[PDB]
């Protein structure tokens, strides 16, 4: 059964009772017993585990809460290591939160798999991945991690966000739990908050199941039925945007106010090969650098068809300046030591057209 | 301004754009800026914070993400007094999860006062209190755990689901932070899974704001809109559930096939004074024995209009039997010693008419 | 069963699938069947059914769709008795639609019994009557009407809006058909347009599944959800409101700013003995004169909890001006000869605090 | 701006108050007014006036009720024309309903453009066309249909459901009223019951906004908001579906299990010059004949992807048998007569993978 096939047949997304072909919206809290588990979220996450091949899933009020379910499978005192590049709310909430219950977080660069080798420490439990990372897209050897994590005694987690299940499926390549911040490709439309985790250890998802059960961040009925609706449609625009990805990608990278262009299908891209040899696409989400900030900013304004954004995985395609939005609060310099330039730009490709994407962005670089 | 009054004018829940009647349902993950916060649940917070005198609200996915919130206010190495009742997700979360983080609990009988200074230890840093608890409804001082805390310096926390804001406000009393499961009364419909938190503490909700930010247990609009609906009904509820509770409780210590009945009406129970000096009506959750668990059987079957059912605060009456649901865990003498009695049965007074509440309950204790 | 009871058990609500204790919304369009009718609308259509005692529900889109679905049970050449003082959106579609369908439309004033048997033509196929009517309330006989109908081979049909079916069942006196614009106290959020039809003809009701079918105006299903919802508290709301409306009149007619009070509870009153022998209570709205225009604009500025709205049977109270808003095309003269003075008052009581109520008209009427 | 950048942009599907990337969902019956239309559905109505190039947008409860309402511009005595092959709802509701109010139905073989001119009588007011029409796929001459209605003073209604906006624009070759079921393609997940009405005329927009206001089939604020998120995707999922449709095809005219093959790709199809000289590409409904009921039956068991469904439209194939469903009422020897045979299938072609739905069809015919 073909990938297309799969999104629209896998699952259990209909009713048995009645014969609907969508799931229906249970907006109910309680089920009467005959004598002394929500039906629609149980149908998004038997969705994505059926996406990553798992054999558990588990919906989240995002990805946020995701991540912090799975955060809390280890005990104070316990190391997890992260590719060094992670930043946003991951970052925010290992490093402000969970280090004040003992949880202890290192950051490795994950480019290089022996680098994880050197940072496992006696009391690491975990090895935490996003490939590609975020914004320079920074490609991960997941189906190493998972061998280095398996012979440690690691619980392997991979951030699958950008890649969706459609182009990359870490579970597949031994990686023990796999999870998505929803909200951005998976829902698809810009209208779900919302994180989905899937595993096949059956151990694991029993403890995911107490931890999500005794913390309470779930995702509701209604939010798990959009989810679900708009994942049927994820293979027509990954395909979609992948399409506008490759187009941009040769208009950028032939455009003389464009220098370094960030994105894991250039062959020259560090670990290029490893990508190609896990995935089976490309995510939207690209970087490129103009000369500097003013540059960017008239950018942004002498494009038609970007909106300027902080988000991705949307229908509409985003524009953002990381070094102005998301890494503002870095030190200058601090930004030019890790690559982002001030005139760094990252735009997250939607469903419009291609030549339509391809030449309004030209249009705004040639007024540079 | 009287309090019906002010559950249908209190808070902002209407759209200042359009002038619409009630709060526009914000299905949207990411919001457009002019140049380089869902207003629904913005609206339901604003409501709670309204209703409890409180200057700030907090929407969460469930009571238990509100409980997991306000604990992740403390440190590794930090106490929480709880009053010794406390059972249920909030014992199951507190033990089974926070304490791994280095988070260590003691339970306390807070029925008497003094017993919470007994137990501060100089690594003591908040004092959680249900009143009145479950099953058995015990009242805890709230205005006299607040100045404890307060001396002390203690952060102070009251779940005043069982009450609503309509009967009892914490905050009014000096307590630092009042939170609900808002999936019993507050919605009152049984089709919200929805938590609860307001506080006048500029600092406190700070510090709420990252934590919720960072482990990402919101509410959905979707369900934050039928929130804001059910509330609007509270008193009306409420008031209609005490005029029934009364009845049923005159029934109740008059028929000879019921034993104990446990309520804070009466004026015998423990701390009766205490409660009426603090609160305004009663919870509609009443307990009383029967002679054993094969009466209790009986009852449950021969009730026509009392649903077996786990939860409460449903428009409908609901009846179970906490020795063979909530703590057929526990053992059996432990049950014993602490009143669980095998014949100890739980009702939820619904909004049903009042004398069939009371008549269906009689016929239905004369059949044993 | 008394009357409470009956709104939290009767009809069907619940889901014999899973056992939970609200209806699914079913957010589906097709059913599949396994070799070679939307649930939640179901629900609501049961509920409506089973409050007026009929057999047969129906759910429109609108009030105005279910009365269009109701007309157009006749063929051209049928003629229909209204009550004179219909207006609004009745009126509109009758004369300016139906007409022009060869549908005739003769207006009666329905207060005098016989004035019904002097209108019928031999043409006559149906008989449609609101009572109270608006914004005068006058009150109708059903059960006369019904003899009358019946003896003459009438369709009859009441809207029961302003009453409910918690107050007034007119299917219960020979009545066809009921219906209700279930936008104003059923829903009773002032969240959903809807219509609802009930009726006890097996004949009537196939013809009606065939109009609805064949014409589309069908309400969907999370409306239909939140029909059913709202409808749980009918009985509270109403009595909540019945119980200002006495208070609120009391205060009316014994302040000097004030002329003419018209509701049913009034003795002198026109047919005040027969409501009373066909309703169980009052509807919410109230009309009342003041000096004139000028005043009457005072007193929605003065008042505080009383909203400028146009409709009715919300959770919050509305103030209206007839003459100024729905009877502004009338000219002006016409109004005076029908009681619509430039100085009449319409108010819509909510379910705020009665004394709250009471004392914000007069500290209104005060101001004049 | 190209056809997928329009499906983005296209219309006014934002929120300029906060400046949410989504439609706000406006459940709410009431809008306050500073001193003496909802958004939702406004913006639907918005999306399907520009897909369509039209001025004015309109959104019913159902297609049925958009047809009715289209309907309803004529009065008793008005001849209208369509094309004989009608079907379903639209020929049930105008024989069986608007016949009994005076309006005449003449059905006339559209596919030979004169047949028009010769059924126009002095009271002919209306030419309503489906271009490809059900299940046969004829195909009607739009901008004739035009020309002759505007030169006879004639309102030109098409039926645009199942080419969809994204192929075929009668209101750019000058017909005045063009509508849909938009619980087919546009909505595209079946789970919204809709209808969409667009057209450029500034009086008959007026004359279906009085109509539609005065029958109250209007669409609700949750099911626009679902309409406008399913229609993001159309362009997506309609060449997804043309894709499949092509080689389905080529499949279907070379298997010898299959005879006579319907589908206006096909240049042996009647009109296959008209159908590409009007629209950019194909609908998902073919149909075909297999020998005898009893393939057709064997056929629809055999397929493993295609769901024995009703409807079309959807983001999974369809399959049917038409002289078994849709015409078991029509004669046996008359649904030969107009080529219903007992062997025809008719298919609705949905987004699974190319390659399986080709091979599932084959191995599928191959059992016979």
């Amino acid at each position: 059964m073909n990938k297309k096939t799969k999104l629209i047949h896998g699952g259990h997304t209909t009713d048995d009772y009645t014969g609907a072909v969508t799931t229906p919206i249970y907006q109910t809290s309680t089920y009467l017993q005959d004598d002394i588990a929500n039906p629609t979220r149980s149908s998004v996450e038997s969705v994505i585990a059926a996406l990553e091949n798992g054999k558990h899933g588990f919906a989240f009020s995002s990805g946020v809460a995701a991540i912090s379910a799975v955060v809390m499978l280890l005990d104070k005192g316990d190391h997890i290591i992260l590719n060094s590049d992670v930043y946003g709310g991951t970052y925010r909430a290992l490093t402000k939160v969970f280090t004040r219950f003992g949880i202890e977080v290192d950051f490795v660069d994950t480019t290089h798999t022996d680098s994880i080798v050197q940072a496992i420490r006696p009391t690491t439990k975990m090895l935490f991945i996003e490939t590609p990372s975020n914004p320079l897209l920074r490609v991960t050897d997941i189906k190493k991690s998972a061998e280095i994590a398996k012979e440690h005694g690691l619980i392997s987690v991979v951030d699958n966000t950008f890649m969706t299940p459609y182009y990359q499926n870490p579970l597949d390549l031994g990686i023990d739990i796999v999870l998505h911040s929803a909200t951005k490709y998976l829902g698809g439309h810009s209208d779900v908050v919302a994180g989905l985790v899937a595993t096949s250890d059956d151990k694991l998802a029993e403890r995911l199941a107490f931890i999500s059960n005794s913390t309470g961040g779930i995702l509701g009925p209604q939010d798990s039925y959009l989810l679900v609706r708009g994942i049927k449609t994820l293979g027509l625009r990954m395909e979609q945007i992948n399409r506008s990805v490759i187009e941009i990608i040769k208009m950028l990278q032939a455009h003389p106010a464009v220098q370094q262009v960030f994105h894991p299908s250039i062959e020259s891209h560090l670990n290029h090969d490893v990508h190609m040899a896990q995935a089976d696409g490309h995510t939207g989400v690209i970087a490129f650098e103009v000369k500097n900030t003013e540059s960017a900013k008239q950018l942004i304004k002498a494009t038609s068809y970007y909106t300027l954004a902080e988000s991705l995985g949307a229908v509409e395609s985003l524009i953002s300046v990381p070094a102005l939005m998301t890494h503002a609060s870095i030190p200058a310099d601090i930004r030019a030591k890790e690559g982002i330039t001030d005139g760094l730009v990252r735009i997250s490709v939607g469903i419009e057209d291609t030549e339509d994407l391809v030449d309004d962005l030209k249009q705004a670089l040639d007024t540079l």
